[PDB]
């Protein structure tokens, strides 16, 4: 399996956005949370369980999301804190 | 085990930093973007975007502070080798 080539990081000006939540201290390993455009492709990203919030970008302007963020012990996910924004 | 509360959603104005990167057409289901701080460990922030993107926006990071990242393609249930950079925030 060939590796991707040809990496490029630079600045971008667009609309940052930010999630907040409550957990129980040292309850979960990590933070599972999993975001999509509303029926459309879904993202994954995995923060450690010391985190309370992350900000998003890259999302399309005047559209629906779906975040569903997730409480992990070793593998198992907890109940979804699920919820849709728009853009 | 009980679910996480409290999920408040908020604007924030802030530098929005872009990954991009070269892959051979439908190699791969998705792609790994795994990053943290250089001098920093057990808080890698690994994230997973579908095989067809060649690209992905990142926020919420400190600024003036170098960063390393590795990207890995996936197939099936194994990974490639990593595409890896550093790279320091602005500010």
């Amino acid at each position: 399996l060939p590796a991707p080539k040809n990496l490029v990081v630079s600045e971008v000006t667009e609309d940052s956005l930010r999630l907040s939540w409550t957990a129980p201290d040292a309850a979960f390993d990590s933070f599972l949370i999993q975001y999509q455009e509303s029926e459309k492709e879904a993202i994954n990203l995995t923060v450690p369980g010391s985190e309370r919030s992350y900000d998003l970008t890259g999302l399309k302007p005047g559209t629906e999301y779906t975040v569903s963020i997730y409480g992990v012990k070793g593998g198992h996910r907890s109940n979804p804190l699920s919820a849709e924004f728009t853009t």
